[PDB]
This record gives C-alpha cells, structure tokens and sequence, in this order.
C-alpha cells in the first residue's frame, strides 16, 4: 500500500491505516525527530535526528518520557486516563502524524497538539489525544510530539552549558521545525500551522508566541485552560538553581555546576523522578518543581512583560476554560477534600486550604484573598466554602491568567475568541460537586464520543462534531464561525465570550471580571509594596 | 402665676412657658443655664457648674448658638439653611432645654436627652428640627436637650496643657447630664431611666459617653443615629491635635509654638469670629467628611481609642438602638467632590471618580486608595457615569458611617448588649435636595421628633402616621429598652444573623447584613493594610 509509505528527510517511513466510524485515516506513529537525549545528552538541548537507512517502523506509539505516575486513586479511570499507557524511557522524542486516507494531494491545514501535565507528566499516546476522529471529520493533518518533562525537560542551572533549562521547550520547537520541513510530504500545508494545547500545553503554546525563534514556525494558537503568564508556568533563575541544587543533594550528589550535573547524569532516571516533588518550598497545589525558566534566552523577559510590550496585529487566538477549573486540584492536598465525598469543609479547613492554594505569599496577601472569597453573610457554610476554595485556585491559576492574556492581546492587535466549556460528560467518573473539572473538554475536541466503543449519548456526539468544526474553522480561517448564533471576538471592553454545551451558543460578558480584577490588578501592587 | 410653670432646681427658681401642640399643652423650660459662660479667661477651659442665683430665671426661649461656622455654599437653600444657626452666635451659650407634659407627670417619667450633630464644628439645640414638643406630647416623656461648644471653642487641644486640655465640648455634655441626674425629678422625669440619643457627631458623642466611665453612670440606654465614635472622623490623635491647634494659632498670630499657657492666652485675645474664619485652613488635605477640631484620644476622657475600648468593653445590662439612612454619602459630595452639585445630576466621569476617592479617603497610601477603587468599581461597567456617582457616595457613606455603625453594633451584641438596628428608607415629600441624592444623611431626624405633625408644614397624611409610629418606637426603647410594642416584630441585631429592619411607610421588613461584604473590607481588611 503506497499510501502508508512516506519519505521524510531522515529516511523512509511505514505507516498504518486506522478505522473510524466515518472512514479510514492514515497514521504515522513514533517518527523520530531528535537523537535520543540519553547518557551525556541528558539535560542538553535536543539534536536533530541523523538520517537513517531502511524503513522506520511507524505503526505504533513510541515510549513515554520518564515521568511521575499518579498513585492517589489506583485503578480509578479519572486518574489513570492521564497516566502513561506506554513504557517510560529517556528515548522518547518521537512525534505522530495523522492525515486523511488516501493522503491529500493538495496542501492541508495542519494542527499541532502540545499535551499538558504540569510540565512533569503527559504523553502524546494517551487515548484522549487520538487524532483519528478530527482528521477524518475535518480533513486536516494533525501532528503531536513528545517532549521531556520534569527534571529531564526543565531542570535549569542558569548560566550553565550542561543544564541550560527549557530543553523541553526546544523539544517542541524542534518538532515544529520538523513540521515545516516534512509535513508537506504527508499532504500538510506548512504555511498554515495552528498550535493548540491544554493546561501546561496551553502555557507552552503561549511561550512559543512570545519567543521569536518559535513565532516563524506556526500561524495561530489555541490556549485551553492554560497561559504562559500564570503563577505556575514559569520560574525565576534563582529559584530554578535552588531546586536543581537540592534535588542533587537528595540524590546523593554534591552541590561547580558541571561536576554537579555530571553526577546527576550517573543517576537512573527513576531516582530523579522519585525526588523531584520534594524540592518544592511549601505544601501546595498547582505548583510544579521543574517548569520553564525565565533566563533571557527562550524568553527575553517574563511572559507578562512580553505580553504587555508585544505587537500582536495579524494574530488570531482561541482561548477558554472549563466551568470549574479548580475542582480537580484540591483532592491532592487541600484539607478535607476527597472524590469519594461531599468535601463539605469547615472555615478552618477553608483558610488552611487558602495558604495551600495561594502559596509563597505574605499573610496580608492571604487575608486579602479570604476577604474577597468569603460571603460575610454566610461565613461558615460548608457548601459555599467548598466552592469558594475551588474558585480561589481556579481563578488564581487558570481563569484570571487566561482572562489577562485575552484582554492584552485583543487590545494590542490580536483577534481573540473566548469560550467557557459548560458540559459535564455523561461518562464522567468524578463526583458531581466537582462539576466540569479541568481537562475534560479535550475528549470532546478530539471527537472521542464518536468512538462507538464508548458510552457517549447521541446529543454528545453531535456536540463533539460541533466543537471539532469550531476548532477546524479557526485553524482554516482564524474564525470559528460557520458562514446560527455567531461567536463574537473577545475585546477588553465588551469582554464577550460564548458558552459551549448541548444548547446553542450563548454570548456572555466578562470572564469573572470582578474576581480577576483582584488577581490581575490589585494583588501585584500589594506584593511589590 | 401658673404653678406648673415654676420649678425649683438646685441653682434657684425657674419659670417656663406653655407651648401649644396639635395634641395638647406642653410645658417648656428653654435656656436654662447649667454652666458659667466660657468667655474670656474661661475660653478653652472645662466648664464650671452654674453658681446658684437669687430670684426667678426666665427659662422661656432658646439661648444663643455657640460660636460656629455658617454654611454659605447654597445661600437661601432650605436644605442648607435648616442646619444653620437660628439664634445669635455667642460664646455665652451653655444652656439646656427641658420639655415636660402639661400638667407635670404624677410619677417618674423616662427621660430622653438629645445631642445634636454638626461635625463637632456646628449645631444647636434650637433648630426647628429638634423641637421636642411633639415627642413629649405624643409619647408623654421628658425631653432634655443641651448646647455644647463646637469648633476650636469645644475641641482645640494642646494635650497635657491645663489651659487647653481639649475635649471641653464633651464635658459640656457630661455636665449637662450631671444636671439631669440632680434636677430632672423636679420636672417629673425619672433619673434612673435616662436614654441618650443623638445623630451624626451627636451619635459619635453619645458613643464616647458609653466608653468613658464617668459619663456611663449618668444614663441607661443609647440611640446612635448615623454616627459612631469609631469613625475615622470623630477622633484625632494627640499629636495631630497639637499640630492643628498650633498652626491655627500661627495663622491668627500667636505667638509672634513654645509655651502652652503663653500660646493659649494669646489665642484668648482674638475675636471669636477670627478663629472661626481660620479653623478650616489647618486640615492636612482637601477632603470631605473631615473636621479640624474633634474629640482627642488623650487617655483622659477616652483612656484609649474608641475601637479598642469597644473591643475591650463588657456591655451586659445595656441596650442601644443604632441605624443609618439609605443614602448616607450623597450629602457630603456636593462639598468638594469634583463634578458633584445639587443642581446637576452629578453624572461624574471615571477620572472624577478616582479623584473623588482620594478626597473621600484622605491620608491613606496609594495602595489603600486602589484597594478602594477595586471594591467599588464595576469591572463590567467601569465608566458608567450613573454607577460611578452612586459608587462614590457608597465609598463616603460606608467608610464614615455605615461600617463604623456596623462594627460598633456587632461588637456590642457579641459582648453582652441587646442591640436593635434599622435603616431609614423614606424620602420625605418636602425634601429640597435633588432626586439622585436619595434619602440623605440627617433626614430621619424630622420624623423622629414628630415634625410632620406641625400644622404649618405640608407633609402628607401618611408621613404623619409614619412619624407617630417611629416616635412610638423611640419611646418604647426609652421606657423598656426594647422598641417593640407590648404587628410584625423587630428582632435584635446579632453578630451572626445581623438582622435589622427597614423604616418606611410600609410595615417593618426584616433584613440581614449592613453592607456586610462592603464593610468587611473597611472593618477587617483595610486596618490590616495600613499596618503592613
Ligand atoms: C472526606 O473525606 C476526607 C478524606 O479522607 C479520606 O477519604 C475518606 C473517604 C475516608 O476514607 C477517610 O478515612 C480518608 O482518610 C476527610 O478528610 C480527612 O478526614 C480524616 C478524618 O475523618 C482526617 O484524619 C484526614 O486528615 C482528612 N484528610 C484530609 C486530606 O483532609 C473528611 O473528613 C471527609 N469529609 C466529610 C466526611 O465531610
Ligand atoms: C509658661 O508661662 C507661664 C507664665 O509665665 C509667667 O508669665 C510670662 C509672661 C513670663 O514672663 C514668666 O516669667 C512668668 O512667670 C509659666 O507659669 C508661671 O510660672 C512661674 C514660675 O514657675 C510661676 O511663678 C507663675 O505662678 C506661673 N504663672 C501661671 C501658671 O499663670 C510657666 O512656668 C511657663 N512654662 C515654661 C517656661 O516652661
Ligand atoms: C454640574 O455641576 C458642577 C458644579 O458646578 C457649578 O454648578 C453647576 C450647576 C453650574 O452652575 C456650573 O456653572 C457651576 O460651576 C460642575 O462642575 C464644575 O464645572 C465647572 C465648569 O468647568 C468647573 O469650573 C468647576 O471646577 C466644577 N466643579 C467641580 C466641583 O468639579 C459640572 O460641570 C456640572 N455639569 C456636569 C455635566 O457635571
Ligand atoms: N514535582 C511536581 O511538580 C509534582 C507535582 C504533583 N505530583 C503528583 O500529582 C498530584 N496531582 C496529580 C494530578 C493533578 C494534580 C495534582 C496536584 N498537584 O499539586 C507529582 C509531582
Ligand atoms: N469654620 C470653618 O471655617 C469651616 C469651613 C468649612 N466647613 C465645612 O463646611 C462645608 N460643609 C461640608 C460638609 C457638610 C456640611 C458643610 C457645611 N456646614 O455648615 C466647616 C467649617
Ligand atoms: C459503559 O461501557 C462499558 C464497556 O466496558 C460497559 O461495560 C458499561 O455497561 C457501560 N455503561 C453503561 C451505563 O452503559
Ligand atoms: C492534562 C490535563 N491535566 C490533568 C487533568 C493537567 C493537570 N493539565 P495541566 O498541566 O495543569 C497544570
Ligand atoms: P454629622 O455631624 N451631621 C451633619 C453633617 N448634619 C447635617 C446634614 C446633621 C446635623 O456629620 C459628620
């Protein structure tokens, strides 16, 4: 079958044909785009894959980059759907390509997916990132890569040449460079690449927006439940060096940078994973040890500084959030919370949870949060405290950082479309008090409901095809609308967004404008003084 | 001679007048001297009791208003002239008034003692709106009201000095209450059921008597209307009080600081009007709701600041009734806030809103000012002129009245005091102020005193029935410590439930929270900001 045979620049590839309820697609899985960053190349920037002879087996997903594996609810589908479904290895820099069957003979718009996972986990092989449905239903080319996470991707000894940091981000950029030189061989159009990602993936997208070497490798961005400007996606040079130095102490290696990292390179990958989470300064939720570092190279400044100073005329972006972004993170450290529970916390637990949810800030800053999120007519209602604390970590970490990004880019040339995903899947295993948790719009954007092997309803499948068309319309034209209630662009003044559920589109104003004026306008003034 | 118009108190004999009311006769003793005139060498000094006199003193009309400033902003306007002096100005002005039923009560009768407001720089017991004939006539009580020194004459302080110890306007009130305990029984009043009640600076004064032990033994209940002792305007530290007194002396010509006795003595040689003409040039900033000479926290009258006394006080066996009106901040904005006027709709721009915030909250850091802007901005309509207008009035009202009143009420309730709270939501048919001002500060007073029953006035019918209902509310609290009639009930205010009633033409409506969200900011968070 000649359709499964592609010659990229490194050599020849053999793909596989896959079935969907709407017809077949061509897939090429486990395409090597970098030399394996092992041994002496641990922590170093990625190197392009040297050419090979013969035919590369591109019929199965490759290995998952070494990462922590969640153990909180063993066997629970809500946690295991994000866990690795392939074996772990540092040899993990492969990407996957999905195109229609037979492969297009005309340039096709390309979508590049960057997975999330707090920069410590994730894999392009997860079932919920299956690109076969989007490609068949909307006739695009979908690409997805694996980038290093945790210490292997983002341990930085700033100023070092052996651990410069952000190497997980250059992994993504190298894949985007691979796209520009090779996607046309699959029928893709390298002059219409649309980045999209969720959570840390969405944050990774925005950082490519603000890094000029990456800007020439794609044309639009979709940021779902993530942003580069939040309080969790970046770290300073000094804190990055402290965390890298402590991890080395915890693994028995002596805190000279080059001998330090040389000793780290002698440690099995598993032992570094086992200690990465204990270099955090304080017991926290939504805080991660090894994230991108602001060191003047990849980002010449902090994301907020580059957002405020940038000219964004000629750029379209699609941004949004789920209804209850905070719900999911509080079962991982917030006092009194559990998924097998109503989690009707007390005031003591609420205030205790505020220091966990808003870590590393002064007492005054913490009390300011409590005042804004307390109903002083119902100061101790457990149901209200449960939802207020979810709003705290949800607004602080996702809703407000994204609302700021949307407002600034719109006011500075970019055309922005904003959504909030308000449908709770019928297959959701999480309790009802969590509502629509973080990350559970992805399965609908990838058309997972169309899989007849699953228990989604008829309306949900129609809903999935609605959002696939929205996303694909944006990739094709920079406008999600169908040329029906129209989706208006978000602006700093009107602050208009739409709600995505089984009902038709509903236009609303303000992404929690009151609560995010607190985080985006007042709090920064409070800490600097 | 009419025997009911002749009363013997300790100072000597008095003669009063017979007042005709719509409901019947009332005996009034207006202009009773209770202190020696604080003139010349006695200026700035504590009041001395009135020396006994021979013969009969004609206590038959209101005496002079204590020297004070006269408002000239809207000349001839009824809304401003009703607060201006209606008698001659003079430093000889320490006189009180007594209204009693005709004939005098057979048995002891509860006593209401009124303390007027005016930002501690103005006011007088003779204002038509404080006429006590209808209250005494309708509810058969004894109403006492006194004058006290305002402005620099009442509250200029050089702390530690003996020549100008400060707070002398408060001891004027205290001596008047001491007069009530010794002489009100001669009019038929009960010295062991005396209920203080005042409005604005009067209410702040009433509260400071709660927290100073020498005053607390002279009354039994309290009514605080649109004022509290803990507001950011009713007291001043010892140092700023000395700075204002010293520069007032400088601006008038004394000395040509130094020695207190020497400096005060030179101030005594200056005409009273000259002091009044300069007392507002000492305020540190352009402001509204700030007053140059107010009670000073010196450790004497108030051993500590009112907030700390309220928090450290045991108030068991004590009943107070507190409240505010619906739109408290509107009156003060036409006196300095940019873009405001009673003759316009005062639909300010956002630039004038932010400028108005600095006037409404003076002497605070830039961080605190922006914290105010955050909580009072509607970030979905940040520049709507109408919303900005009511936002600024909410800023002024909450910061200076509503929240101060709310914290006092909550701390008293939690520490053993039965509290009742209200919000006055009726806009009088005769109101001269524009519509955008709502129910302004100080306009519940005329309904409390029964003024609508005056036949010369053109109040509606229903407002008269309203006035009778509130007069009954106020009198029931005076007699029994509970405003309820022995109809829907008025529940006590507690720190948890925070229940209060609406006062208007419809029946009582129970509600929760006196701007709880807004005032949690003023009472709980903002005090933590200025510290750090
Ligand atoms: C909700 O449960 C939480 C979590 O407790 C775990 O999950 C429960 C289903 C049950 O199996 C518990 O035994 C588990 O430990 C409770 O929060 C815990 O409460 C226990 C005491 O009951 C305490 O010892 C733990 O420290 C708490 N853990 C945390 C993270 O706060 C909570 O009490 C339950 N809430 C209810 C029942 O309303
Ligand atoms: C502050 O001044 C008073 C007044 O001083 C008197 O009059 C002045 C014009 C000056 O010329 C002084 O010499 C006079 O004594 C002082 O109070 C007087 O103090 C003296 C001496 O202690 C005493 O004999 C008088 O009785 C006092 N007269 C009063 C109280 O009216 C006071 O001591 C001065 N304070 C200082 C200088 O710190
Ligand atoms: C509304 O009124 C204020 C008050 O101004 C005065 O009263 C008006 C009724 C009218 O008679 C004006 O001519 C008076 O000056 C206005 O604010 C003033 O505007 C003038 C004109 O530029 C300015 O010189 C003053 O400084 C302003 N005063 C303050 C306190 O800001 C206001 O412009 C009037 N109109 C509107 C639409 O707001
Ligand atoms: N070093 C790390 O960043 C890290 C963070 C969290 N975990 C474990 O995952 C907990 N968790 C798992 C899934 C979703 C949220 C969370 C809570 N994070 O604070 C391991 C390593
Ligand atoms: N003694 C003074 O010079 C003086 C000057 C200004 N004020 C303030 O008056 C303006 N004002 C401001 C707010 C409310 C009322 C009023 C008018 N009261 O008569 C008081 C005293
Ligand atoms: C969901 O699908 C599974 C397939 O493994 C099936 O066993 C289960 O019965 C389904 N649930 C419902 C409610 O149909
Ligand atoms: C991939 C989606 N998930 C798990 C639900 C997360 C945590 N995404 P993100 O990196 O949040 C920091
Ligand atoms: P309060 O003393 N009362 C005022 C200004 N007033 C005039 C309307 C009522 C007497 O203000 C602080």
């Amino acid at each position: 079958d000649a359709e499964l045979l592609v010659t990229v620049r490194g050599g020849r590839l053999r793909g596989i044909r896959l079935k969907t309820p709407g017809g077949p697609v061509s897939a090429f899985l486990g395409i090597p785009f970098a030399e394996p960053p092992m041994g002496p190349r641990r922590f170093l920037p990625p190197e392009p894959k040297q050419p090979w002879s013969g035919v590369v087996d591109a019929t199965t997903f490759q290995s998952v980059c070494y990462q922590y594996v969640d153990t909180l609810y063993p066997g629970f589908e809500g946690t295991e759907m994000w866990n690795p479904n392939r074996e772990l290895s540092e040899d993990c820099l492969y990407l996957n390509v999905w195109t229609p069957y037979p492969r297009p003979t005309s340039p096709t718009p390309v979508l590049v997916w960057i997975y999330g996972g707090g920069f410590y986990s994730g894999a392009s092989s997860l079932d919920v990132y299956d690109g076969r449905f989007l490609v068949q239903a909307e006739r695009t080319v979908l690409v997805s890569m694996n980038y290093r996470v945790g210490a292997f991707g983002f341990l930085a000894l700033p100023g070092s040449r052996e651990a410069p940091g952000n190497v997980g981000l250059l992994d993504q950029r190298l894949a985007l460079q691979w796209v520009q030189e090779n996607v046309a061989a699959f029928g893709g159009d390298p002059t219409s690449v649309t980045l999209f990602g969720e959570s840390a993936g969405a944050a990774s997208v925005g950082m490519h927006l603000l890094s000029p070497p990456s800007r020439g490798l794609f044309h639009r961005a979709v940021l779902q439940s993530g942003a580069p400007n939040g309080p969790w996606a970046t770290v300073g040079m000094g804190e990055a060096r402290r965390r890298a130095t402590q991890l080395a102490h915890l693994v028995g290696c002596p805190p000279n940078d080059t001998e330090l990292v040389a000793c780290l390179r002698t440690r099995p990958a598993q032992v570094l994973v086992n200690h990465e989470w204990h270099v955090l300064p304080q017991e926290s939720v939504f805080r991660f040890s090894f994230v991108p570092v602001v060191d003047g190279d990849f980002l010449s400044d902090t994301p907020e500084a580059l957002i405020n100073a940038g000219d964004f005329h000629g750029l379209q972006v699609l941004v949004g959030v789920v209804k209850d972004e905070g719900s999911y993170f509080l079962v991982y450290g917030a006092p009194g919370f559990s998924k097998d529970n109503e989690s009707l916390i007390s005031r003591a637990e609420f205030l205790a949870g505020v220091r966990v949810g808003v870590p590393q800030v002064s007492d005054l800053a913490a009390e300011a949060v409590v005042l804004h999120y307390t109903d002083w007519l119902h100061p101790e209602d457990p149901a209200r405290l449960r939802e207020a604390l979810s709003d705290v970590v949800g607004d602080h970490n996702v809703v407000c950082p994204v609302a700021q990004l949307a407002g600034r880019l719109a006011a500075q040339g970019a055309r922005v479309y904003a959504y909030v995903f308000e449908h709770r899947a019928s297959t959701l295993s999480w309790p009802l008090w969590m509502g629509v948790p973080h990350g559970y719009e992805i399965e609908f954007i990838f058309g997972i409901p169309l899989d007849p092997s699953r228990n989604y309803t008829a309306e949900e499948k129609i809903f999935a095809q609605r959002l696939m068309r929205y996303w694909a319309n944006f990739a094709r034209t920079g406008d999600p609308n169908e040329p029906a209630p129209q989706w208006p662009p978000y602006t700093a003044g009107a602050q208009q967004y739409v709600s995505l559920d089984l009902r038709p589109l509903e236009v609303r104003r303000g992404l929690r404008a009151q609560a995010c004026a607190f985080w985006n306008r007042f709090l920064p003034k409070l800490l600097s003084a």
